[PDB]
């Protein structure tokens, strides 16, 4: 759906600043029960990080999904 991707981003962007950071991504994964390192989180971000800022914006997130 389109409204589902909008809702998902809103939930992962902990501070609501418009960007999902590595810390935020690591945080949700850890709460779900994943054991991960910052290196693992970085690889995930590299798969979505188009403009190369190290974080995931809304546009990048939707592409990712
Ligand atoms: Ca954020
Ligand atoms: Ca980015």
């Amino acid at each position: 759906s389109e409204e589902e991707i909008r809702e998902a981003f809103r939930v992962f962007d902990k501070d609501g600043n418009g960007y999902i950071s590595a810390a935020e991504l690591r945080h949700v994964m850890t709460n779900l029960g994943e054991k991960l390192t910052d290196e693992e989180v970085d690889e995930m971000i590299r798969e979505a990080d188009i403009d190369g800022d190290g974080q995931v914006n809304y546009e990048e997130f939707v592409q990712m999904m």
